[PDB]
Parts: structure tokens; C-alpha cells; sequence
DNA sequence: GGATGTATATATCTGACACGTGCCTGGAGACTAGGAAGTAATCCCCTTGGCGGTTAAAACGCGGGGGACAGCGCGTACGTGCGTTTAAGCGGTTGCTAGAGCTGTCTACGACCAATTGAGCGGCCTCGGCACCGGGATTCTCCAGGGCGGC
């Protein structure tokens, strides 16, 4: 009985995808781990520069 | 006749070679899975050598004046030197704490795998807005009749 799946941006409240860049820092060979709030706060920072931009 | 310059020998200092030891990290041997090499098909972009026509940019010439450069004067601000001060540099005290290193334990967190499903990519239908065509309302130019003048 597996619950109803949301993402980790909504989670996080962000419209940059969370999964993705979790996906691009375990492939772009960072580090042997990566960790779980890694990819949210920096997702969080690519989100803020490019509304700062973007206005 | 006395003391000085110089040569050879002996003890000591110092960098380097080899011996010893730990240990831990690299090498040898075996197994396995998947990354990448190779193959075939399809489709679109790039190459080389041409042609045609438009047109705006490039090239050329010339006059002239603005700006780069040289020279000169001048005055000020920086170099130079000396005497004095001062603080850097070294050595030293005295405790406490931060941090590297090592050892040990444990636990939460992230890798991994299977099933699932919902967010991303493409096309299709519809609306908002812009545009094409038909019809009604308003204003401008014109042709003809009436009246007056001349022989």
C-alpha cells in the first residue's frame, strides 16, 4: 500500500527539481555520498539567483 | 746565538652509507559484469564549385583642422643625508586551551534494489485577438432652369 508520491520540491516548497539535481551530484562525481538536504538547499540557490536575474 | 715561516703527522667534527625493523600499501592471482567497441539503418547538416541579382559596405581621393609631440620655464615636491627615537627581534615566564593523532563504540543516514506512478515532452483542439468582407449612415461635386443684357 505504497502512499500518494510528491516531490521533493513541493516538499521543500521550490520550483527548481529536487530529484534532478540530486540525480546531476550523484552522477557528476562529486563525492562518494551525497547527502539528503544537499540537493534541496542547492536547488534552493539556483531557484533564488535566477529569480534575482530573472526580475 | 734567538725566534720566525713552513711542512708532515694526529686527533676531532661531520655528512653519508649500510644495517635493522615495522607496517602498510602496492602487487599477484582469480572471478565477474558491464563499458565500450563494432554494426546496420535513417536523416539532417556540411563541403566544393559554380550562377544571379541587390545593395549597402568598403575603398579611394582630397581638403583641412584638431591633436600629438617637442621645447622651455618654473616651482614644488621628493630624494638624500644626518641625528634622534623607538619599536622590532630575541630570549623568557606561566598557566590553560585548541588541535592533531590514536583508539573505541555505536547509530542514524545514505547506497541499493524492486514496483509504481506522475511529472516532463510532443501533438491536437479550442479561444483571444487581429484581420477580411458585406451593409447602413453621412457629406461633396455637378447639370439644368430662370432672369437679365445686347443688336
Amino acid at each position: 500500500t505504497r502512499a500518494k508520491a510528491k516531490t521533493r520540491s513541493s516538499r521543500a516548497g521550490l520550483q527548481f527539481p529536487v530529484g534532478r539535481v540530486h540525480r546531476l551530484l550523484r552522477k557528476g562525481n562529486y563525492a562518494e555520498r551525497v547527502g539528503a538536504g544537499a540537493p534541496v538547499y542547492l536547488a534552493a540557490v539556483l531557484e533564488y539567483l535566477t529569480a534575482e536575474i530573472l526580475e
